[PDB]
C-alpha cells in the first residue's frame, strides 16, 4: 500500500539560524505534538513560545551561540497548532560553516513529556 506512511514519536529535529525562527523543521513536529514544517518553520521561535522559559529558551540559545561548535541541553515549554500546551526538552549545536569558520545556523533536536516529573 504506497498510502502506508508513519511520522511518530514524541521528539522532533530541526535548525534555526540566529534570527528568532527554526529556518528548518522535521515532520516529526507534525507528529510530537503536530504543527507542519510551515507553522513551526520560519515561524518566530520566541513568539510562538510559552509567556515564561522563553527568556531561558533565548539566554540558553545565545549559551549555544556563544561559541561556534558546541551543544547544550535544557528543558523548556511549547505549545503546537491545536491546544497542546507541552514540555520540550532539547538539544541544541552551534554550527559553523566552516568556510569562514563563522557561526552559520544552530542545528538542534527537541523532545518532549506531558508535564515535568515533579
Amino acid at each position: 500500500n504506497s498510502g502506508e506512511i508513519n511520522v511518530k514519536p514524541t521528539e522532533f529535529i530541526t535548525r534555526f539560524a540566529v534570527n528568532g525562527k527554526f529556518v528548518y523543521v522535521d515532520q516529526r513536529a507534525t507528529a510530537i505534538l503536530g504543527y507542519l514544517p510551515q507553522e513551526l518553520l520560519g515561524t518566530s521561535c520566541y513568539e510562538y513560545f510559552h509567556q515564561d522559559d522563553h527568556n531561558n529558551l533565548t539566554d540558553k540559545h545565545k549559551a549555544v551561540l556563544q561559541s561556534k561548535e558546541k551543544i547544550l541541553t535544557d528543558s523548556y515549554k511549547f505549545r503546537a497548532k491545536d491546544g497542546s500546551f507541552v514540555t520540550l526538552k532539547s538539544q541544541w549545536f552551534s554550527f559553523t560553516n566552516p568556510d569562514t569558520k563563522e557561526l552559520e545556523y544552530i542545528v538542534s533536536v527537541n523532545t518532549l513529556v506531558l508535564g515535568h516529573s515533579e
